[PDB]
Parts: C-alpha cells; structure tokens; sequence
RNA sequence: GGGUAGGUGGUAAGAACCUCAGAUCCGGAGAUUUCCGAAUGGAGCAAUCCGGUAGUUGGAAACAGCUAUCAUUAAUUGAUGAAUAAAUAGUCAAUUAAAGCAAUACGUGGUGAAGUGAAACAUCUCAGUAGCCACAGGAAAAGAAAACGAAUGUGAUUCCGUGUGUAGUGGCGAGCGAAAGCGGAACAGGCCAAACUUAUCAUUAGAUAGGGGUUGUAGGGCUUGCAAUGUGGACUUGAAAACGAUAGAAGAAGCUGUUGGAAAGCAGCGCGCAAAAGGGUGAUAGCCCCGUAUUUGAAAUUGUUUUCAUACCUAGCGAGAUCCCUGAGUAGCUCGGAAAACGUUAUUUUGAGUGAAUCUGCCCAGACCAUUGGGUAAGCCUAAAUACUAAUUAGUGACCGAUAGCGAAACAGUACCGUGAGGGAAAGGUGAAAAGAACCCAGAGAUGGGAGUGAAAUAGAUUCUGAAACCAUAUGCCUACAACGUGUCAGAGCACAUUAAUGUGUGAUGGCGUGCGUUUUGAAGUAUGAGCCGGCGAGUUAUGAUAGCAAGCGUUAGUUAACCA
RNA sequence: UUGUGGUAGACGAGCGUUGUAUUGGAGUUGAAGUCAAAGCGUGAGCAUUGGUGGAUCCAAUACAAGUGAGAAUGCCGGCAUGAGUAACGCUUGGGAGUGAGAAUCUCCCAAACCGAUUGACUAAGGUUUCCUGGACCAGGGUCGUCCUUCCAGGGUUAGUCUGGACCUAAGCUGAGGCUGAAAAGCGUAGGCGAUGGACAACAGGUUAAUAUUCCUGUACUUACAGUUAGACUGAUGGAGUG
RNA sequence: AAAUCCAGGUACGGGUGAAGACACCCGUUAGGCGCAACGGGACGGAAAGACCCCGUGAAGCUUUACUGUAGCUUAAUAUUG
C-alpha cells in the first residue's frame, strides 16, 4: 500500500511551513510528490494568451495555485487520539476482512 | 496470479474520458501478427506487378468479394511409361526433411600468401598466421594401444606445472624445439564383421530378418557339465518429494535549540540494530521516506537432484576336441610429396604402380638382422575435466569522467562525403521549486532599463564555475632630431601608499647589449622548426638473464609451481 | 685543508600531480576552482589576505602510476596579422503606392538586350522546388516590406496519352545437365529484357494551382449476356503478310 | 576573404662574420603617421629539390644474370585387348 493517500490529512515536518495542516488533494506517485490544499502556495505570473473560444479571455491575474511537495517531508496527523500527534504507520492485516489497514505504531489507532 | 487508488508512453500544459463489480502497473501462459526479406505461384528495378486451382456468396455472364492451396532439391511409396518385347531412362501424385540468419567469440576440415627477419637473398622464417570456402555444436575435436619405452615399469582421451630452452633439428646461419618420466584437474568403457545356427527369397544368395561374439597373462565358435538369478549402465516411460528461476508481503529506532532562504550540518539529551549497503529528501540523516539484514510466499511455465516401479542392455569357474573364425587392393615395397621439434626419416599419412601371411600368424622397441620383450592394424560410438561471451540477474573496480571512456552520455553509424564498396563527426549541467519575468518606459519588433518571484537575476532560457590568447574603456607616468633582439645596470622628475618592506607605478638621460629549440668543426643566421593561446601528445607491460643494494632462512641448506580450501 | 665552467654521458639527493591504506583536522559563520596584490624558499615550489564561486578538501607516513609540455611543416578548439584590403561572377530612368525604415518590394510609362532564342512543348533528371497567405532567426556576395528561404493551408482525376495486363533484339537469368579443391563458371527447355513492333479521341471551355484526364459537344475500341437473321466451326500446328 | 607570420620600435656607406647583414664595429643621414604608385632587397611567398649523390630503398622494363614456373614437345607406366 501507500504511505500518503488522497484525501487523508498530513502535515509538512520540514522547510519553512513548519506545522502546516493540510488535505491531500492529489498524489503523483512517480516523481514522489504530493499536492496538498493551502500549502506551497506560488503565484505565476500570468499572461494573455488569445487564440482560442477560452482563450479569447483568459481571465488571469495572480491566481495562486498549489505546489506539489515531496511526500518525504509529509507526515500522517492522527485524529482518534484524544491528545494529536505526528508518528509513522505500520501494515498489520486484520483478519475481520483480511485487507491491509495502517496503524500508527506511537498508539493503536488505525489509519 | 501479484498488487493497489490512481491512469490515458517522452519533449506536455490543456480538452475529453477511464477507474473501488478492483483500473493503470509487474509476472506466467495465449490471441492477432500488413508487405519485403531463405521468400518458396510467376516475375521484378525489395517492401511492387501479374496469376492458376478447389470451394463458397452476389451477377443474367464477363466479373467481383471471402477462404485454402500452388517453388526447388533429396529420401520413401504408388501410378504411368520412350527409342525397343520386356525393362530402365523419363513423367505425375502423396508423405517426410533440407534451405536462411547471427555471437566483430570459441571448434573441425579444405585451400592458403605477402609485408618482415636472416642487417642483401633464393633454402629457411614470417606461418600453416591473414584471407576465401564448407559443416556444426552447445561446446567441438580426440579417444580405449598392432601404445610408451627399458624396467621385478605405466596401463583410453583431454587440460595445467615441471622436465628445459634439455635431447635434438637448422644456407648447423637467423632460428625452431618435443617425446618419456614426475606432480595435479577429471575419470568409463561399451558395440559391430567373421565363424556356428534359424526362417525366407525361380534359394544358382554371393541377399534379407533373428539367436551367438567382441579378444592379447590370446579370445570366440564345436561337444559336455557345475554355479547363476543377482549387480551395474552413458538407459524409456510414469508417480511422489526436495532444492530453485520467472511478480511480491512484512520489515526497528528523535525531539529540542543555533547560524542559515532551507538542517540532515553544529550542540544538548536520547533510542534501535541479524538493518551503519545504497538512493532521495531545499547543505554533510543509523532513527524523514524508499529500501537493506532477517523471516516468508506461486495459480501458470520451466531447471536440477533424489526415491519407487517400469521397459532395454548387463554375469563366473571347469573338461574335451586339435577342428573353424578374428576386419585385403589392406599392411608392406617403388616413384613424387607431406605430419611429426626435425629442412623427410625409424613412426604416421597419400597422388601413380605393384602387392602379402593367417596364433609355430602379423606389427613394434630411430637404418637393418638375430635373441628377448611389448601390442593385436586394415570396423564403429563415447559423459567429465578444456575453449569462448552477443545476451539475462546480482555485484565489484588504488578503471574513464565530455579532447577522457565504445566511433556513438543528445534521436550515432545520424548529419555529411563518395556511382559504389567504403569513410565518418561535433554537441551534457538554470534554479530547492518555473515560482521562466504579469505590469510600466523607449522601440516596428526582437530586445534593453525598471517592477515582480527568488537566498542569489552579474543564477534569465546566451542559462554550474569562467583561464589565456584576442578586442575595447579609463586613473597615473612617458613619448613627434629619432638608429631601437626592445632588455639590463645607473638615473632626475612626476603620481601614489604596501603581504612596512633600504616601498610601488612610469622612465628625460648615461654605460653595455646580434632571440629560443634542432643539427653541426663552426648558426644573430642570407640553414632549419614554431602566427598566438589552451587542452592532448613520446621509455610501458608480460615472461626470463645478469649486476648493485636490502631482508628472511642457513651449512646434508634454501625455496616451491600447478592444484585444493 | 683541497675544491664548486661544462655538451654526450655516469652517479647521488629532492619537488610536484592523481588515487588507495592508516591516523588526525577544516568546511553554507563558506571547500575546490578562479583573479589580484608591494610575501617565503638554493631549485623544482610553498604560503597570507581580498574579490568571484557554491560543496568538498587538507596534514603526516607508506604504496601504485595513463605523473611533469615550448618546439615533432605535431592533433583539436578559439583568436589575431594580412585588412576594413582584393573581390561582390554580362541589363537603365522616372511617377504613384505600401511600409517604422525603399536605387533593390508592388503597379504604370518608357529604355536596353534575346528573337534557330533569354521564345513555346516534352524526354532524362530533380522530388514539392507548383498555388495562396504570413514572416524577415539563418541563406541571398549590398539592401529588402521581397525571395526557388521559412511557416500554415492547398494542388497532380485516363477504356483511347506515357508504360504494365501483348511481343521480341543485343544481353541477363536459367530446372535438368556439363565442367571445376570449395565458393562457383558454362549452358538446353522455359522466363525476363525497349532505345523497336501491334493497339480505340478530337475540338472548345473552366480553377490561384490539373487537364487528349474535369465539363460540353460529337465519336471510336475490346470483352460478357440475352435476342434476330445468316452461315459448319475451323488451332498450341503449316503457310502468307507483318 | 587569401596565402604568410619567433617577438619587433624594421636607414645608408666601408669593414667584419658560417666566407653576400634592418639588428655586429666604425662613421653618415633621418620630425610622428598615412595615401597613390613601381618592384631593388627582405638569399620574398607557394612546393621536407624533380637535376647530383647517399640508402646493402621501391616500382616499371630488358636480356645468352641466377633460381624457378605456365604452356609446348619426347619417353616409361595405368586405363589396355
Ligand atoms: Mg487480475
Ligand atoms: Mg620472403
Ligand atoms: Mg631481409
Ligand atoms: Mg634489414
Ligand atoms: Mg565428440
Ligand atoms: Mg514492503
Ligand atoms: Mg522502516
Ligand atoms: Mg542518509
Ligand atoms: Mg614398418
Ligand atoms: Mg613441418
Ligand atoms: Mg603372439
Ligand atoms: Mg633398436
Ligand atoms: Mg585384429
Ligand atoms: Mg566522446
Ligand atoms: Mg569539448
Ligand atoms: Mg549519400
Ligand atoms: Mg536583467
Ligand atoms: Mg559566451
Ligand atoms: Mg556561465
Ligand atoms: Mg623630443
Ligand atoms: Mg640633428
Ligand atoms: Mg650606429
Ligand atoms: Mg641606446
Ligand atoms: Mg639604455
Ligand atoms: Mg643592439
Ligand atoms: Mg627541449
Ligand atoms: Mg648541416
Ligand atoms: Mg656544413
Ligand atoms: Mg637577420
Ligand atoms: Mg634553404
Ligand atoms: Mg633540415
Ligand atoms: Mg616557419
Ligand atoms: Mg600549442
Ligand atoms: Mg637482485
Ligand atoms: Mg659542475
Ligand atoms: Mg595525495
Ligand atoms: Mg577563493
Ligand atoms: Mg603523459
Ligand atoms: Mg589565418
Ligand atoms: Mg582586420
Ligand atoms: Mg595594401
Ligand atoms: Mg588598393
Ligand atoms: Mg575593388
Ligand atoms: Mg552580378
Ligand atoms: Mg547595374
Ligand atoms: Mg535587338
Ligand atoms: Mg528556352
Ligand atoms: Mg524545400
Ligand atoms: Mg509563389
Ligand atoms: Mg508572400
Ligand atoms: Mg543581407
Ligand atoms: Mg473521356
Ligand atoms: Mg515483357
Ligand atoms: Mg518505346
Ligand atoms: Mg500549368
Ligand atoms: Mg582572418
Ligand atoms: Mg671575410
Ligand atoms: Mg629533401
Ligand atoms: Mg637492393
Ligand atoms: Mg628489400
Ligand atoms: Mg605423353
């Protein structure tokens, strides 16, 4: 299985966004990248482009986006524990349904 | 089958979809596989053209779709059948194999030079090398004594060390150079012909298919008995098990502070280890991530080994008879060549000719004869150790790091050159992340100057660092009566202030002064070589001999080579 | 105390480069590289500081070398000198327009050369060089708003034309077969092979680019089937013509 | 663009010198730098002299040079009575 989902919260554990919360909106799993919403903000200079229906406006000033970051530096946050901190996962298989579940390996808490 | 939550190959963003009834992806097994090409229906200027036959579907037929088949040679079988009665030649049909390619590499065989050396050259060497051709194989070749050879001897072949640069062979010159023996790697011996016998062929068999036999301290057959039902194979089918190969699963351990754009660096306090190999993560991480040690797992295909059964092959010691068999245009011999270390010679081989004997036999022990001894030619097959790497997996390097390393780090045998065979380059690096510069000004625009992002824009796509030759700008000094290898020793004036040093930059003027390498008796040279700058560019390696120096071991010393771990 | 010129040459002692092995040390508070400076050594050589640079490097003792560049009419790359020099390879003037910019581009009027040709149709070859619009990185021996250059789109219509589906010449290939150490050479029957023979379409129009091909008009030729009438049909071979 | 180019700031007379000097010795002359000319010199440039000699070099050709050989011719022997 994977480390870093789409869709499971995570937080960056170095650079400058220290502590930086965020979802997962998209995960690229050959460059070991990951998109995560409301970080790596970087704000293209955006030109005017005109050849084509869209185009014909193209309406685009500042418009900040979303920078892929490697999925070294993200780390899972947990939610089921009372006091929330940041560990590593492992890949016990429950026999209840025998499929592959990730338990952080700080507490018992699944996924 | 594995495995997930993403995917629609790269220069590549966007549009539109697919995907949790399990996608993409990885592995095993299959399906489809246009045309040329051994090309094989016929042709042909390769990737084109023109068909025949037998089916089937439309048409009223020509015709047009959709299928299968149609080359040559060799072997077997059957039919037909000339000159010419029979019979062959020939013709036709059916079945089974062969064609070709590559691994710039190893094997075998045929053919086979020259440059060169001998300080010339012809014998000789180079060299049975290059090249040309044929046939393979996973290796090939060789192979079970008519042997070595001098002994109370060894007992297929192959490969390694030594014997030794020895015996020898050489216009006895240049050179060439074994076979014994010894030490090792591996080890395996089998099977036909003939006798004799069985059955069948107008049985003129002298032929076909079986039993019997495979030799040297001779064997086998003929007749007559005892003991045997086993052990082992280079061996067929199956069944079972084990060890693997082709995807994978799990896989421990860290926070704080400081410089910094960014920590993983540094420091403090810890932790894990059968994991401190490696890669990435904004610098240099055992504990961030992927992994590694370790424990594991295969539906399907495939490899090795073992066990059981099952085919095939595989068996001893006597007696008598005195009879038969033991590989012929063969061994020898003569005339020309060759192979062996030998430049032809005892041994091996053959183009021409001739030509034997049959265990009281034949061959051999460097001419030859006799004695002694060794061995059984003229028939076949044979695993292992041995030779090599185009390719698959893992890994290593006192190997290279864009003039190096393969010619080719990039789309290189490309661009390009030649009718053709053939010849054959150069060229890598933005940044952690494109966040690749929106916007303003000048300009026609590229572009430049600001702005903005960024730690850095003198990192801006001309994209790591940026040397010299070369071209321009400028502070300071000197230079327009001056004979100059351009420098050196003195020396005013001018302008500054340093790796603090009787300092530095320039040099009015005085004295002296014909470059660097090469090759020569002798070069400023009217001898030669270099336009300048930068990179590259020429005493090595392997095997032996001598001498110097030093160390180890020593007076029945010293030291191993191959090979094994 | 005696000495210390020196080529060929002999001998001895050292420096420097790259890497490896053992020790220690420095480095984003800035390593290598690289430039400059008024330093230290007997020589190869070695430091200090500052700028640039952005990640490795240094000292000691040993070991192994693709280990030292000024010359080879040396190889490769760059840049000078000659020198802004020779040369720019047969053809004039003006008006209007486009354009930021015009001797060179467009149009018009002349002018000058070709006129058995610089005119027109095609074979061979070339292979998109053809037409339209746009552009002015590069190429054009100047310039360029323009090009046979570059970009985007488009363009080649056959029963009668040129060649196959027809035929042969020189020659090539060639089952069998002959010859030859091998590869192969020769060669019969067959099969290819035009530069030749046989074979049915002419006139005009049309697009920016095609036209005996597309369109209009008028024709012709060869096959197959049905039908009507007549006739006995007569080749893989013989003969004539070709 | 081009061949060329050791670095040049590149006079003349007599002498000297490897024997014919822009550079040496002794004298004479000459302000710095171009442009257009013409060729005296720079033993000018291009071509590691083709002439001559040397090399125990190469190649072509010749012959009663040497050693061989294709081919031609003669005999023995086998096919061969
Ligand atoms: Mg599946
Ligand atoms: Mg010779
Ligand atoms: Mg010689
Ligand atoms: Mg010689
Ligand atoms: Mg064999
Ligand atoms: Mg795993
Ligand atoms: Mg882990
Ligand atoms: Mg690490
Ligand atoms: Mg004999
Ligand atoms: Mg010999
Ligand atoms: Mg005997
Ligand atoms: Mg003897
Ligand atoms: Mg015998
Ligand atoms: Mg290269
Ligand atoms: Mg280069
Ligand atoms: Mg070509
Ligand atoms: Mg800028
Ligand atoms: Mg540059
Ligand atoms: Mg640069
Ligand atoms: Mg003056
Ligand atoms: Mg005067
Ligand atoms: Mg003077
Ligand atoms: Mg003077
Ligand atoms: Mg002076
Ligand atoms: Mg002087
Ligand atoms: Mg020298
Ligand atoms: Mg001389
Ligand atoms: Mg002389
Ligand atoms: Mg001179
Ligand atoms: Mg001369
Ligand atoms: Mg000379
Ligand atoms: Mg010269
Ligand atoms: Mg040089
Ligand atoms: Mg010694
Ligand atoms: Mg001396
Ligand atoms: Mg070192
Ligand atoms: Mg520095
Ligand atoms: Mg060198
Ligand atoms: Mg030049
Ligand atoms: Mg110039
Ligand atoms: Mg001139
Ligand atoms: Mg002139
Ligand atoms: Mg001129
Ligand atoms: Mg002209
Ligand atoms: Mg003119
Ligand atoms: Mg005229
Ligand atoms: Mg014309
Ligand atoms: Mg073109
Ligand atoms: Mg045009
Ligand atoms: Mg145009
Ligand atoms: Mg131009
Ligand atoms: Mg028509
Ligand atoms: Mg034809
Ligand atoms: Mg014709
Ligand atoms: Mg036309
Ligand atoms: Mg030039
Ligand atoms: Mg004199
Ligand atoms: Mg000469
Ligand atoms: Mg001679
Ligand atoms: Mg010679
Ligand atoms: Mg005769």
């Amino acid at each position: 299985m994977q480390r870093i989902k789409k869709g499971d919260k995570v937080v960056v554990i170095t650079g400058k966004n220290k502590g930086g919360s965020g979802i997962v909106l998209k995960i690229m799993p050959a460059r070991q990248q990951a998109i995560v919403e409301g970080l790596n903000k970087v704000t293209r200079h955006k030109k005017k482009d005109q050849t084509t229906k869209r185009a014909a406006k193209q309406s685009t000033g500042k418009v900040q986006q979303e920078a892929p970051i490697f999925l070294s530096k993200l780390a899972l946050f947990d939610q089921k524990a009372k006091q929330q901190t940041i560990g590593k996962i492992k890949y016990v298989m429950d026999p209840k349904t025998n499929k592959k579940t990730r338990v952080f390996k700080k507490s018992n808490n699944t996924l």
